[PDB]
């Protein structure tokens, strides 16, 4: 892994940062 994966999951837990997904 979990390189990106536990932090991907932080951005997508919307504060409006991941390429848009929830």
């Amino acid at each position: 892994x979990s390189l990106e994966q536990e932090w991907a999951k932080i951005e997508c837990e919307v504060y409006g940062k991941c390429p848009p997904k929830k």
